[PDB]
RNA sequence: CGUCGUCAGCUCGUGCCGUGAGGUGUUGGGUUAAGUCCCGCAACGAGCGCAACCCCCGCCGUUAGUUGCCAGCGGUUCGG
């Protein structure tokens, strides 16, 4: 909540090409063939975005974090592994929201196989199944790791790159689910309800924004949590 | 019942795409006898198939000696 001057590395955008003209309002200028985000409008939108986040958090709402850019995977896997908001990390399966019932059936199979490997029924029905179901539970935990926490449809979603995760954005629009997103120059701002005009490539921007967001979430529900152990993931 | 044909296929549920017939899934890369499996993917699963569970032939054991053997000894019209 004090990220005014500590925003080191967020103003960096993508190149001159691969941009979206609809983002021109959130751009300050172009330095050395690279779009640089407007520093003022960044916090201008951050006010309203974080205010919506606090309102939805203190009401007890669930937010789905979505990240697949391979630069925010290890960060989302723990910033959402804090206060119990679910997440999707490896890839966004088509129909996680519109076909939410079938994916919940997949989650049922996940916890069923978890109950099988907890019961003494592991050894019966010989080793063929002990390998098949082992690999099946492996991949189910690989994909539905954070998604298993959703019992109903989420009240909002959080996206790291709305261009790379455009399918989740589209499904959220279809179901009238608010779309919080960390938008860059390559993204369409109209599809994002609450926009965060920052960098989606640099690890520091993602760590800063997501850490402060989860800190605001836990601050809305009381019991301020220690700083997130995602700094060591700078590497 | 024969046949394409023991051929590797044909579909469905939900979601998504298209005004619509339809598509996606079932395409792709690797692999297999196989839509067999792996990886990827607006798809996620499922059914009839494939395969397996059935029978026979292959090695061994347990249970049982009106089939078998000087394996073992005795008798032998010396033919278990
Ligand atoms: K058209
Ligand atoms: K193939
Ligand atoms: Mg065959
Ligand atoms: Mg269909
Ligand atoms: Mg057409
Ligand atoms: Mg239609
Ligand atoms: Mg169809
Ligand atoms: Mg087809
Ligand atoms: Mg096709
Ligand atoms: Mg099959
Ligand atoms: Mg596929
Ligand atoms: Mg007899
Ligand atoms: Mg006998």
């Amino acid at each position: 909540t004090v990220k005014e001057l500590l925003e080191a590395g967020v103003h960096f955008g993508h190149e001159r090409k691969r941009w979206n003209p609809k983002f021109a309002r959130y751009i300050y200028a172009e330095r050395n063939g690279i779009h640089i985000i407007d520093l003022q409008k960044t916090m201008e939108e951050l006010e309203r975005t974080f205010r919506f986040i606090e309102d939805l958090a203190m009401r007890g709402g669930t937010i789905l974090f979505v990240g697949t850019k391979k630069q925010a995977q290890d960060i989302v896997r723990m910033e959402a592994e804090r206060a119990g908001m679910p997440y999707v990390n490896q890839r966004w399966l088509g129909g996680m929201l519109t076909n939410f019932k079938t994916i919940s059936q997949r989650v049922h199979r996940l916890e069923e196989l978890e109950a099988l490997f907890a019961s003494p029924e592991i050894e019966e029905r010989p080793k063929k199944e002990q390998v098949r179901l082992k690999h099946e539970l492996e991949r189910l935990q690989k994909y539905l790791s954070g998604f298993r926490l959703l019992k109903r449809l989420p009240d909002a979603i959080f996206v790291v790159d709305p261009t790379k995760e455009a399918i989740a954005v589209r499904e959220a629009r279809k179901l009238f689910i608010p779309v919080i997103a960390l938008a860059d120059t390559d993204s369409d701002p109209d599809l994002v309800d609450y926009i965060i005009p920052g960098n989606d490539d640099a690890i520091r921007s993602i760590q800063l924004i997501l850490s402060r967001a989860v800190d605001l979430i836990i601050q809305a529900r009381g019991g301020v949590v220690e700083p997130s152990p995602s700094y060591a993931l700078v590497q």
